[PDB]
């Protein structure tokens, strides 16, 4: 049975984009039954950079809501916080002794940095660089190999982080003993990055987003928001003029994208009033589940908890033939 584990960021609330570029067809994979499925809320990652202490926690009940809302089932997929798994913590330090610098170095997250401080002329490399941003690569690694992963859902542009994790697990396997699987990159072969308001990917970092988790009104003046131009009612309209067009095709059927394009072929605001009714439309079930759990967050903790206590029963025993394999053991 192949184990598949994804890590999830908890730095911002989840919008449009995570929805259709992440969580919906990740949800659906999730069911398959010859995997079984494992999901963490990354939260010791998301102190690498956001030091707001109200914005970790904040997002980790967004997040935790948002999956459980989309239909993550805790039953089928072992689903915890980082946070909540100290085994992870200690195979981060014995993972980090067999971890050359090297492959520190030339990580992607690391190396931008050091790039963006050429970029604006500063002349130290390491210029405002934390360890968090050098170190997370190993501690990932941790993450995947503490449950010896066969699969790791990543973007394409995350690729390295899999080979990272690969490369040291076959430098532990060799140093030591052969304990780990080498995980494999799983890509989700028609993932589509959503656009946001302003014609860019939709991102926190842009201010563009669409939020998932508003009401029915409240979403509407987010879609009036979208750009689009000076075309009046009755000017024809090409799918390409407007973000819009892609938004409306992620929330619906071929059929009904084409009877769009069509009526385009309309004015902007009635457009946007047939995209917001079909993003709400499929959201209403949702919302309502979210609001559910966001109302009485002690359901998500007791589900976090029980997962975490799933996932330490996993850790610990691998983490016990990890100890016993760099010699650390009782005195007997």
């Amino acid at each position: 049975k192949k184990r598949v584990l994804t890590g999830v960021t908890t730095t911002g609330t989840p919008h449009l984009g995570n929805y259709v570029g992440a969580i919906r067809p990740a949800v659906r994979a999730a069911q398959n039954p010859d995997t079984e499925s494992f999901l963490f809320l990354a939260d010791y990652h998301g102190i690498i950079k956001c030091h707001e202490q109200e914005m970790i926690h904040q997002s980790t009940q967004a997040v935790a809501a948002t999956w459980l809302a989309c239909g993550l089932d805790p039953e089928r997929t072992t689903f915890y916080r980082q946070s909540d798994i100290p085994e992870v913590m200690e195979l981060n330090w014995i993972l980090t002794c067999i971890t050359a610098k090297g492959l520190m170095n030339r990580a992607h997250a690391y190396k931008a940095a050091v790039q963006a401080n050429a970029e604006n002329g500063q002349e130290d490399p390491d210029f405002g660089v934390e360890m968090g941003l050098f170190s997370y690569p190993i501690l990932m690694t941790a993450d995947i190999l503490m449950f010896n992963a066969n699969e790791v859902p990543v973007g394409r542009d995350q690729i390295q982080h899999v080979e990272m994790a690969r490369d040291i697990a076959g430098r532990f396997n060799h140093r030591f003993q052969e304990l780990f699987t080498l995980p494999e990159v799983k890509i989700d072969e028609n993932v589509e990055l959503l656009v946001g308001l302003d014609g860019r990917k939709m991102s926190k970092s842009y201010g563009n987003t669409i939020p998932l988790w508003e009401n029915d009104k409240k979403t509407q003046k987010s879609v009036n928001k979208i750009i689009t131009n000076m075309k009046e009612p009755g000017e024809p309209k090409q799918p390409d003029e407007s973000p819009l067009f892609e938004i409306y095709k992620a929330f619906s059927t071929p059929s009904e994208t084409a009877e769009f394009t069509q009526m385009l072929a309309l004015a902007w605001g009635e457009a946007k009033k047939l995209s917001a009714a079909k993003i709400n439309a499929e959201l209403a079930e949702l919302r309502e589940r979210y609001n559910a759990l966001t109302s009485n967050p002690s359901q998500i903790e007791e589900i976090l908890q029980a997962g975490a206590q799933k996932a330490r029963k996993e850790a610990r025993e691998l983490l016990d033939k990890v100890r016993d394999a760099v010699g650390i053991r009782p005195l007997k």
